[PDB]
């Protein structure tokens, strides 16, 4: 994916809940990549963050209406390398 417009979507739709990789509403469920290990159905994968991006789940809301599958795709690739890289 384009992590550059990753990173653009995620500072605009996901930064509030989930600055510097962590999460707001849900503490221990974070994106650092041990909660995504731990938390995420799927695992750590780009494949997973895709699908709970799109659908939600609980407080967490879709973006299946807001976003393209690219602009989804993209902030999946930047959120996982992020991950790799500890945020
Ligand atoms: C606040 C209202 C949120 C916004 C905006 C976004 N997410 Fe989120 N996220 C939120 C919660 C409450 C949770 C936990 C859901 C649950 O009950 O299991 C999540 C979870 C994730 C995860 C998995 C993290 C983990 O299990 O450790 C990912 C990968 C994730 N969220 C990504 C993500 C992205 C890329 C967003 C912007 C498009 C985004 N979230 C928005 C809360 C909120
Ligand atoms: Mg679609």
């Amino acid at each position: 994916g384009d992590v550059g417009a990753g990173e653009q979507i995620f500072n605009a739709n996901c930064a509030a809940c989930h600055a510097g990789g962590q999460n707001v509403i849900m503490p221990e469920k974070t994106l650092e990549k041990e909660a995504l290990d731990q938390y995420l159905a799927g695992g750590r994968t780009e494949k997973s963050i895709i699908s709970q991006v799109t659908g939600g789940k609980n407080a967490m809301p879709a973006f299946g209406g807001r976003l393209s599958d690219e602009e989804i795709a993209n902030v999946a690739a930047y959120v996982l390398a992020s991950a790799e890289a500890g945020w």
